[PDB]
């Protein structure tokens, strides 16, 4: 019935942070229930956020209120999500799906969402600068 996909998945250090979305296709997100799931390597998922639509009433995973944000457009069919205060916890895949009870179903694609330290590597080999030359 209601098929959406999500991506948007970075390379972080614990503490930094990383903006994350999920494109819904089927309905209106000022008019359904939407929310934000993980999965780190195995689990079985786990609902982080959950947005309301009108009032703006929010609810979390707890361990989550003070450590990511669920935000959306209400003209825009997407779901955006923002990855603070990183603990090697974000480290997974996230999903949005609609809410319809008390937990989420995820329709997703699976966004790959990794932490770690010192990954400042990308190979040039060739002086990165920074605008000493445009050509």
């Amino acid at each position: 019935d209601v098929q959406l996909q999500a991506s948007g998945g970075g390379l972080v250090q614990p503490g930094g942070s990383l903006r994350v979305s999920c494109a819904a296709s089927g309905f209106t997100f000022s008019s359904y229930h939407m929310a934000w799931v993980r999965q780190a390597p195995g689990k079985g998922l786990e609902w982080v956020s959950t947005i309301n639509p009108g009032d703006g009433s929010t609810y979390y995973a707890d361990s989550v209120k003070g450590r990511f944000t669920i935000s959306r457009d209400n003209a825009k069919n997407t779901l955006y999500l923002q990855m603070n205060s990183l603990k090697s916890e974000d480290t997974a895949v996230y999903y949005c799906a609609k809410y319809s009870g008390g937990a989420l179903d995820a329709w997703g694609q699976g966004t790959q969402v990794t932490v770690s330290s010192q990954s400042e590597q990308k190979l040039i080999s060739e002086e990165d600068l920074n605008h000493h030359h445009h050509h």
